[PDB]
């Protein structure tokens, strides 16, 4: 049925224009949902045609919004899954159900990724600690909230400056008696001297471990490498991607400059070329320890996960 | 009078045998009392002859115990006092221009210096409250009575954890931590094999020091180099709570026997046995903290970066007295 085209186009449109959803994992699951819908309801002879088709829709879905790359690496992982199924059926008839059950098992693993990471938490934290976290990510909120039922500590969250989501995260955390304190972002280094380990979220984790976080993190990662306190990058294994740092500044996402300098100012808005990015690169040499849905990792080792998750060839997509 | 002779000789004997008296400020006060005795019981009428006299005892002393910089730089400072008063009265040659007036002035200046030297713990203690903001974890090391006075003064209006390593050659951190907890500071003894594991969780590193050189670099009770090197790897701010007389104007590698090796019995007691034949045991007591790890000397005049310490030489010791 041609309702598949409607799913595709509505997905694309709600990808470009508005932010939906908020939990990135929900975008992951609905990317996989649309992908299953694609990978049944369309005609193909061999798996080659299916790979070509998936790469076509993936190119469109990524050039749609190249900063929100969750969906891009989801398309890449589904391409890896079809490659695996073709290998198992080759060393043209029934691989469809195999691919579908593999995608289903992938969705199964994706449901409980926050619970995996939560279960992992209680080890890395210790009592009477002082953690800092930037912005608001659901993974970190779980990680802190559920592992604060056994051990009491503090968390110095920093209100991110363009969109003070740190406020929402701080209220969510302090609705669990966790002692969250909200500092304006500017004063990160003012207290990055009394912080025992920093736990940041992410939006991606490039091939070499260089994450890409809510703006105001490269400052946090530098102010950590200064005092040599370790960044704990709580980040599920679908927030990875085989892209490498070079992205011709489509890397960042450049939101409407109405956030920093409001349109209600005056004439000074004709000369001033206001900037407001939201995503900051973080080099792999300040990160200490990733927390994937399989376990802890050292930043370097991240590259290996790539060769075991996304096929090396389909990185151009 | 030969009484001065026997006193000086007993003094240098005590210096060679074993520290006397123990407290560094007490040794500086004793050195000054002796030096004053020289300026009341010897034959001099010039200033040059007195400078030669003072150098003739100071060489003996600073060659007795090369790690007693207290008495050495105290002799240097009395020399500076001589230079200053003789130059202001008469005035580069020193001549016997005048007489006892100079000696009365010298005794008065030495009395003032000694009074400033006896009330320095209280100065730094009153300077504490501004530094120890509540809920710190102040990591000391060893037992330096100035740092104990500093901390048990600052903890009369705030509250903060206090890690204290103990010096492993021979443990004195224990007595400091016991004296601390008898004032209720919530202190934490530990052997200094763990200065790097329990440093990430430290806010400010408050160390004493035996002697501040003229790089800012100091010579402090052992294992404090590695504490400073860790607390600079973790970029916490050091605080060298040293009064102003623990300040020799030598320079780091301009001194041999920098350290002070003590009887290796403490590191590997004699009870050990045969294996004491083929092992060279070293018990360095003092270690050389370079000047770029330190941050803030807390002297009786206030706080000072290390890059101000050199100026203190130019304002305390004459440039031709850095060889005593």
């Amino acid at each position: 049925g041609s309702e598949l085209s409607e799913r595709i186009e509505s997905f694309v449109e709600t990808l470009k224009r508005g932010g939906g959803p908020r939990s990135s994992e929900e975008m992951a699951r609905e990317t996989l949902g649309l992908l299953r819908q694609i990978i049944t309801d369309h005609r193909w002879s061999n798996a080659g045609e299916l790979m070509e088709l998936i790469r076509r829709e993936g190119r469109r879905m990524t050039a749609a919004q190249p900063s929100e790359t969750t969906v891009g690496n989801m398309v890449r992982r589904v391409l890896k899954i079809i490659r695996e199924e073709y290998g198992r059926l080759h060393g043209y008839a029934q691989l469809q159900s195999n691919i579908i059950e593999a995608i289903n098992e992938l969705l199964v693993e994706l449901e409980g990724t926050m619970e995996n990471i939560a279960a992992q938490a209680l080890e890395h934290i210790h009592s009477n600690e002082v953690i800092m976290t930037i912005g608001f990510s659901r993974t970190v909120e779980a990680f802190l909230k559920e592992a604060a039922r056994k051990r009491k500590f503090h968390v110095i969250v920093a209100e991110c400056a363009p969109f003070c989501q740190g406020h929402e995260m701080a209220v969510n955390l302090s609705k669990a008696g966790i002692e969250t304190t909200v500092m304006t972002d500017a004063a990160i280094f003012a207290v990055m001297s009394r912080v025992n380990k920093v736990i940041i979220g992410t939006k991606t984790i490039l091939a070499n471990g260089a994450l890409r976080a809510v703006t105001g993190t490269h400052t946090l990662a530098l102010a950590a490498k200064h005092h040599s306190t370790p960044l704990i990058v709580c980040a599920p294994m679908f927030k990875l991607s085989p892209q490498f740092p070079n992205e011709e500044d489509s890397f960042h996402k450049f939101v409407a400059p109405e956030e920093v300098l409001p349109f209600t100012e005056g004439d000074i808005l004709e000369k001033v070329s206001v900037h407001c990015p939201v995503f900051d690169y973080v080099p792999p040499e300040l990160i200490t320890l990733f927390i994937s849905n399989i376990g802890g990792n050292a930043p370097s080792y991240i590259y290996r996960l790539m060769s075991e998750l996304y096929h090396p060839d389909d990185h151009v997509l």
